[PDB]
């Protein structure tokens, strides 16, 4: 029932990234996995002479766009599944994904008038913090694929350091796909724009939407009718993202690129540090600190100017715009009155780092039914804030980073399909968070085109 | 006071050619100049040895573009002045014009969602038809500058064999003018819908135009956003077109093809035969018919559906979708009763012409204050009943052939700036019919558009 | 306590299986004998497909499809085909800096081949599933049962690591997959770039020994390269590079639970691959491999040895073109360089004859295979160089389309195959043999062939 | 009766005028002294200007701000200029066949040139508006008033026909306008095509007497292009094909009321054509000439013979080309071939010293000019060839920039200069010596240069 891997048994580091790394790695790191040391090093032994997910000049491409969205030129979407799973790592789930952020992607680059930046959560999420250890059931907490088992039994939650593989060879097939999947006729604008059409006739509140996606139909019609084939477009990329959390994970997957030699984690273009692990002399923002990828910050409300601005200087410290993102997660009855102090303050720093809004984190509620979840009119109402906030500024609202998948699941409340909490029985598939279905997610880019047209 | 030019002092026709040219113009040929023929065959003579206004394969690409708006697939727009002048033949004029039609071209891409061809009437439309000899001064009528003088006295109005070359020399140097114009930055969308942009804030009715106007804008954005650069788009064309009228000026441009031999007429690309000169077995019918350039004929309220067949039998015999236009010029009460049975019987012989409208020449009245004029709102009216006429038969309503300037004239009524009898005396320079000044042109691309939507 | 770490494959749910007649189909025509296939017990067989039948796809239709378009153009004379790796791949190996090399000297390779050929170069790569082989005994000259290549057993001289692992079907997927994500990914990095592609056969003509011979050529490319820049062609304007995956499918379990349906018309693709071939110890025209091979929409290869006749390479024709798809089906021919010039103007006067277009494509080195004194089984750069002279030469003389090479090299500077400009010897053999199976041209030497094809393509 | 037919010049009402403070710089500039301009009575040139001021332009000012940018590139030596056409345009054949084949020389030719120098080629032709001559004698060898091109007079030799007409200027622009237009229409055909360009340059080697001598190069350049179909470039996906317009400005009059203001910064073009340069008899560093040349926005070029000090050379640079911008200026040398080698060298040190950068081109046919024994005025291949052959070496050893060529040529297949690969003798010249002033290359001796350039390109 095992496949098995032989353990090998090849460049020094130069000497300060070497010393650099051990500085950041014997910091304190919390939520992390509690299993062997020596059972970890031989699974990072594993992934250290494995082909990588992603390679330094695709992170150049992204660090290059990612400026362009920080300097108000571009957008940025982020999207995936809140937990990948092994179990749904699978060719139907992946194209659904990809396909979700690509619908969205069209809608949001119309209504912003600029490129939009598709960042996917995937080929990687398998790792979760958790602000208990011991869950609802009594039972160890499930911290995602990568740790241990969902499977609600004591022996499935054993911390398991071959989970660390496992997660790899997940995530380079995924990616595998993905990367087919961009450059497939999935990429076309035509075949991604007649399903936002199709999306349209059988919403609930299509009426609502029809007469946007009717004006971008006549866009791409346009477009087509000046010359422009497919055949010379700019083809889609979509890049992959996970929050930065299993520092065994990220450590073997760094690799030294080939001016000057820098550390690049490549487990994934871009990775982030979350609210319960970005302590600021903490070991996740001292290997933020070492590695060359772009990095993300999640701020919640107990978010100060003050510390904001100390993760902008310790993560930023060569001022490059689009290197950090700072993702404010607020809940939507807080983001006005907390996010402009956070923005007015960073701002004055000099340095330009992209503005996102995640939504969903700050907006997730119990249900009386026992399901968690969240209301899709506070999610739309948080990016609603987040572009007041913005606008009142004059800064750029920079891009969204939500919670999604390419399924009919029943996950978030509300949306034109009126989810009840008695409709979350029935199909709740999520690991974790719940997600913005399909549909949701496709009403939430046409909303937010909106607010980007306005 | 004059140039002088001498008189040369040489390829053989095919045999066939030469039989065939000579039979059409042995026919019976209306509306000629009476010049002397030994004067007019040393003018022809110095016309047989000038540099061509257009080359066979400009020619041959314009057919297969209009065999796409035969098809379905693309729209004709046909504009410039009734009558160009040499007092008129300037650099600011011919610009007006050329940026006017591009004006328009890219408002009716966007409501047709296809390519727009782009036909000018420029470059050789120096000739026209009388239907009195003695005009309303006692005159001798102005047959437009390649035959005689527009001045009100005797001696500028006799016929003028010299008014040939000269034709020539002005139709040259307005070629190379627009061809340096459709090359430089005036091709590019973004400048000519900026414009249109500013048409819309200084128009009395502007706020009606404002949607289509901002949704052409955020087309343009979205094209961009794409990664589509100006840099690799198609490259305006504007072809050249005239009434072939003057045989001498039209057998003097001649020019044999170098896959079989055949005759071109280098004087355009394009030329219509006008209602005065479309006899069946006249001279001008012939000519066309040895000539391998796309051509046209003029149909006025008196054609039956049994004539046009003979008109697209003699024309295209050999069934090019393209090489055929019939313009419609029936009067806005009479496009919709007059045009289907026209249509119908066109249609039943398995021939694909291009159906045009010409809402001009049907609706012309002598206002109170002696000015020639028409209705801004007959002209509209008129293209309104012919897309009609077309979307109730299923077949495309292929195209619009207009009179007008790129200058703030005042010749035709109504508009949005609603021009009044007592207004058309401060502006009225037209050498013949009253032309939309270039914001009703504007205005009605923008109307035109809105039939093509719906 | 034996350095190894067991990677649980834990049971997930099943996707909605097959359609029910094409199951018929298939379970029809692998009801057919099967040579060279592991001896691993049937219950464990199947729990390992059914992990892979659920598994993300190696490759996808449309990339197939988008070969088989550019394999036509092949099989009509108007492109020419660049097959290449490793003869052999292992998980061991199976890291970015040697699939980085075999990648590059495919692209150093294929730029070069094309400026001679004057037309495209479609560019398969022997990588991302080449995990499997036969062998002729069952005991090798230690007393072990043989290595079968990664996909079955251990390379390592040892009786627990020769038994046949059904487990290893999983770890050839996701060492599979994990290359082809890399290989993707290389593609579409600055390694595409012409110009830095072709800087490298410059640096390899400065220094090689015999450089001086291939000096006007490079020159000559290189100045082509500057001609399209002052053109005004810039690099990003070009066709993109494509390196298409193959492998030998061998392993009937591995390749029939890859199988998928086609989104839609809808078929039977094997995403494993792109395109895979059938090798000479398992084309018996009854067997499974063929069956399969006809079942399966990619395009497919057959290995042509010097016992072909053209009766049976027309039969081939038969049932894997039966409806007459050029370049659907490629025939290999490895018939040794002293037998190419008598064995293959017969067989492709008859082929030629049945109306159907096929790629013929030479495969130089698995009919000039020797020994050294030394020990080590080795090839002469001679006598692979001369098979595909010989190989043109026939298809010359008949006005036939010589379609492409299938060359095993790797980027490595190892010492497997005698000969080339470096001058190896049978003492040099034993500095770095690293070769699992075959001798590979090193990268000095499949650049060194490339050239003088590139010559061959010329006159 | 005498075969000739008046065309009315109407006056019609003039447009606005030219901004008063340009007009001010413009009269104190043509106050100057201006050398060589015809007799014709002030009043009548007033009236011909008159109606010249309000005509269309030939070219306009964003595609002099487009040359001039091209040019930038030449002078930093990332671009070679090639300049050539008729020495005098006639009205008689301003006609399309030979309008055609200059233009199809000239892309002959810069095809041969861009691969040679692996960067591109800028295409200046000598066209529309090549109309006017200056003499050194006032009576000529028929007793009478010389011939001073159909700007000014009439070739024929009669005493009617050599009076100074200002109706020529009208004359002039009409031809002007219908070449240059019928120019912009071949320049977007078929005659673009570098295949069908190249496909004349292969016919040219196979019936040359000498063309075993360009083979080489001719099958090399076919398989550069054949290399850039195969990777994907498509001819639509191109730079599609500028050709630009030139002559010597030399009649005042002319150029003056040529003049327009930009639409904006505002400045004077002169919309005769795209770049004009001053003769060697006009270039007087206090004239009119050098005036006006400053005072215009084209790009110009000054000719450059054997009296040229580096001094004078220096004040050139420093009047046109005060502001310092690369490629505004071009010094054309005529030193023939004997003396290049000799007089170049110090002109360039001290230009390069100055800081500025100007193109360096090379005029090789003025400086070699000889009359035969058989009466005809002529050069030789040989002679032409060597300027340019010296004019490389003297930039070669200071590291400078060999900036282009300026050459007369036409399509015709004339018999004007001596040499090249058909060895036209003394006794040929007097078949097809159609010049209405000095002697052209042919079609193959031009496009025999090319090849010889480009080889010179290549060392
Ligand atoms: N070198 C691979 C290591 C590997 C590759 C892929 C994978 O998913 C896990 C492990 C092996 O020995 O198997
Ligand atoms: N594997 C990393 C550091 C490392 C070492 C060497 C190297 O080339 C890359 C990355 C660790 O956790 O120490
Ligand atoms: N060959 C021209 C003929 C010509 C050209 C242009 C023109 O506008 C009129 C006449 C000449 O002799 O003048
Ligand atoms: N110039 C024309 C006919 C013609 C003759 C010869 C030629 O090459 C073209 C056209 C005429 O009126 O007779
Ligand atoms: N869902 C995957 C199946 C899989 C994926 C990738 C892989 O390399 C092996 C197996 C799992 O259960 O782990
Ligand atoms: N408006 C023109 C001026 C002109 C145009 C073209 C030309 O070749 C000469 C003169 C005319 O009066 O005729
Ligand atoms: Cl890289
Ligand atoms: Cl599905
Ligand atoms: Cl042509
Ligand atoms: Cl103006
Ligand atoms: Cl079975
Ligand atoms: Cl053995
Ligand atoms: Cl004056
Ligand atoms: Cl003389
Ligand atoms: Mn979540
Ligand atoms: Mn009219
Ligand atoms: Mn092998
Ligand atoms: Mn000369």
């Amino acid at each position: 029932m095992n496949w098995t891997v032989d353990i090998p048994i090849l460049p020094p580091l130069p000497t300060d990234l070497r010393t650099r790394l051990d500085a950041a790695l014997a910091k304190p790191a919390a939520q992390q996995p509690t299993w062997p040391a020596d059972q970890a090093l031989a699974m990072r032994t594993v992934l250290e002479s494995v082909p990588p997910v992603t390679v330094p000049s695709e992170i150049v491409r992204l660090q290059e766009q990612l400026a362009q969205v920080a300097k108000g030129e571009a957008f940025l979407l982020q999207g995936g599944d809140c937990a990948e799973t092994f179990m749904d790592n699978t060719e139907p789930h992946i194209r659904g994904n990809v396909r979700a952020l690509l619908q969205m992607a069209v809608v949001l680059t119309y209504g912003a008038s600029m490129p939009v930046v598709k960042v996917a959560r995937i080929a990687g999420q398998y790792a979760k913090p958790r602000s208990a250890d011991i869950d609802a059931l009594g039972l160890r907490s499930y911290r995602g694929d990568m740790i241990n088992g969902f499977a609600p039994d004591a022996a499935a939650r054993e911390h398991d350091p071959s989970r660390l593989v496992r997660a790899y060879a997940n995530a380079s097939a995924a990616m595998n796909l993905v990367r087919a999947l961009t450059s497939s006729g999935l990429a076309s604008l035509h075949l991604v724009h007649d399903w936002n059409r199709e999306f349209v006739r059988t919403s609930p509140a299509g009426a609502r939407y029809e007469a946007l996606a009717t004006e971008i139909d006549r866009g791409l019609r346009f477009m087509s009718a000046c010359g422009v084939a497919d055949r010379n477009l700019q083809t889609a990329e979509i890049y992959a993202s996970h929050e930065a959390l299993v520092l065994d994970y990220e450590r073997a997957m760094l690799r030294l690129s080939d001016g000057e030699p820098q550390l690049f984690d490549l487990s994934a273009h871009t990775v982030w540090i979350g609210e319960r692990t970005r302590q600021i002399d903490g070991a996740h923002i001292a290997f933020a600190q070492v590695i060359a990828n772009p990095v993300g910050v999640k701020l919640g409300p107990n978010m100060t100017p003050e510390l904001a601005v100390e993760y902008v200087e310790r993560l930023d410290p060569h001022n490059k715009p689009g290197r950090l993102t700072l993702v404010s997660r607020m809940g939507n009855h807080k983001v006005r009155d907390l996010l402009p102090p956070i923005v007015e303050k960073v701002q004055a720093t000099g340095h330009q780092v992209i503005w996102q809004c995640d939504p969903m984190h700050g907006n997730t509620h119990e249900s009386s039914t026992g399901f968690k979840t969240r209301h899709f009119d506070r999610i739309v109402d948080e990016v609603q804030g987040f572009f007041e906030v913005h606008r009142a500024l004059g800064t750029h609202p920079g891009g969204i980073h939500v919670e999604i998948t390419g399924e009919n699941v029943t996950e978030c409340l509300g949306g034109a399909q009126d989810i009840s909490e008695t409709d979350l029985a029935g199909r709740y598939e999520t690991a974790c968070d719940p997600r913005l279905n399909t549909q949701q997610s496709l009403e939430l880019a046409f909303l937010v085109a909106e607010m980007l047209r306005d």
